[PDB]
């Protein structure tokens, strides 16, 4: 099986200029289906506020960020299929993809596709650890038809 249920959540003031459901269907399965196959995630875009908020409360950084992974825990000997949330912010997105140079579709993108990977377990703090997961991206990305966010 293959199959990733996804919970969009748009909780912005506007909601206009977002990506279509079906873009982020089709970067979810890009990434998650080749580790779990069966599971569901939630992926809420919200504003600058939010993010700031959560981010302060919950990784205790005064400041929004493009995504805030928040990983499922499993119980102990438990059968779960959902991984957790996606918070991404679309002013961080949008201003980034902007100071980057990057086309908004592929920053955001790579944002679920990065996203997703920390809900799988990846992480990026050390080196060898990071040096994975940038394989991993470029890979997912370059599959799905986006330049190498990397290699710069
Ligand atoms: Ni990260």
């Amino acid at each position: 099986m293959s199959q990733v249920i996804l919970d969009l959540q748009l909780a912005c003031e506007d909601n206009s200029g977002l990506p279509e459901e079906s873009q982020f269907q089709t970067w979810l399965n890009a990434v998650i289906p080749q580790f779990q196959e069966e599971s569901e995630v939630t992926i809420r875009v919200v504003d600058t506020a939010e993010s700031h908020s959560l981010n302060l409360t919950y990784r205790g950084k005064d400041k929004p960020t493009n995504v805030l992974s928040f990983p499922f825990e499993v119980p102990p000997g438990m059968e779960m299929s959902l991984l957790g949330d996606l918070v991404i912010c679309r002013q961080v997105v949008e201003k980034e993809a902007q100071e980057q140079g990057k086309p908004l579709e592929a920053h955001w993108a790579h944002m679920v596709v990065h996203g997703s990977l920390h809900l799988l377990g990846y992480d990026h703090i050390e080196d060898d650890e990071a040096e994975e997961m940038e394989a991993l991206e470029t890979e997912i990305m370059l599959a799905l038809g986006y330049e190498d966010p990397y290699i710069a």
